[PDB]
């Protein structure tokens, strides 16, 4: 909508107060004009018609329970835009400041979130498995990173390329969580998963097997469930990424960690310069080796650690 840029205040899903960029024209809308061609947040009103209505508020105060998922979807999309711009010199998901659109209150009791090819979509959860899923910065950044991947490598959402697609969303969703720096971790979705259970998450990058996901190529899923295991086999790549950043010894293979910034540069380069729609795990290793060689040199520690990490998870 056409109007003047404003600053509202509200509370997110976990009860934290934050300022949000709005636009005033009769109502205050969740329209952030400060980032690219805008960040726009919509109310799906418990239905599945998308996007729904651009979020309108009478007084620019967003403290209602019903407001919270919108506050977080809007705010965390801004954090994720800032990460890509500040850390990787990428302007929105398409690299040309595309508008970032999110809908909250999707369906009833919907225990998931997704990128639909055009926008982000967040369920409210059923209050047992999940609370509103935009409450997790790693969840928001994971979904927006699907848009980045779709515009760049274009990894097909099935089998190994799909598992890479999912791992890249977990890797950057985690790196965005560290960028914002509010008790960040290497776990996925801990802030919105199982409110009645302390300390768990949907997936773990540090130990995928904690939640039954494979942490070695020899344990890869080869059936048809989950588009050939895209959320399962991601654990093999998430473990490799965790080892490149943090180091460790896994199945007797030692990896020297090179830290999160270098992990992010190597994988952002692989995603944007080397991976293709059909890349498999072996081709990801080659892409990450070539990216680290470009950035640091063929005989660098960073290249050595990339090879060490893929060797540790059984990817040749
Ligand atoms: C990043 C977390 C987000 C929920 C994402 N869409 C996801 O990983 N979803 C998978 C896990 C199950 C979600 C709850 N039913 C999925 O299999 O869709
Ligand atoms: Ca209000
Ligand atoms: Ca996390
Ligand atoms: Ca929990
Ligand atoms: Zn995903």
């Amino acid at each position: 909508i056409t109007g003047t840029s404003t600053v509202g205040v509200g509370r997110g899903v976990l009860g934290d107060q934050k300022n949000i960029n709005t636009t005033y024209s009769t109502y205050y809308y969740l329209q952030d004009n400060t980032r690219g061609n805008g960040i726009f947040t919509y109310d799906a009103k418990y239905r599945t018609t998308l996007p729904g209505s651009l979020w309108a508020d009478a007084d620019n105060q967003f403290f209602a329970s019903y407001d919270a998922p919108a506050v977080d979807a809007h705010y965390y999309a801004g954090v994720t835009y800032d990460y890509y711009k500040n850390v990787h010199n990428r302007l929105s998901y398409d690299g040309n400041n595309a508008a970032i659109r999110s809908s909250v209150h999707y369906s009833q009791g919907y225990n998931n979130a997704f990128w639909n090819g055009s926008q982000m979509v967040y369920g409210d959860g059923d209050g047992q498995t999940f609370i509103p899923l935009s409450g997790g910065i790693d969840v928001v950044a994971h979904e927006l990173t699907h848009a980045v991947t779709d515009y760049t490598a274009g990894l097909i959402y099935q089998n190994e390329s799909g598992a890479i697609n999912e791992a890249i969303s977990d890797i950057f969703g985690t790196l965005v969580e560290f960028y914002a720096n509010k008790n960040p971790d290497w776990e996925i979705g801990e802030d919105v998963y199982t409110p009645g259970i302390s300390g768990d998450s949907l997936r773990s990058m540090s130990d995928p097997a904690k939640y039954g996901d494979p942490d070695h190529y020899s344990k890869r899923y080869t059936g048809t469930q989950d588009n050939g295991g895209v959320h399962i086999n991601s654990g093999i790549i998430n473990k490799a990424a965790y080892l490149i950043s943090q180091g460790g010894t896994h199945y007797g293979v030692s990896v020297v960690g090179i830290g999160r910034d270098k992990l992010g540069k190597i994988f952002y380069r692989a995603l944007t310069q080397y991976l293709t729609p059909t890349s498999n795990f072996s081709q990801l290793r080659a892409a990450a080796v070539q990216s680290a060689t470009d950035l640091y040199g063929s005989t660098s520690q960073e290249v050595a650690s990339v090879k060490q990490a893929f060797d540790a998870v059984g990817v040749k």
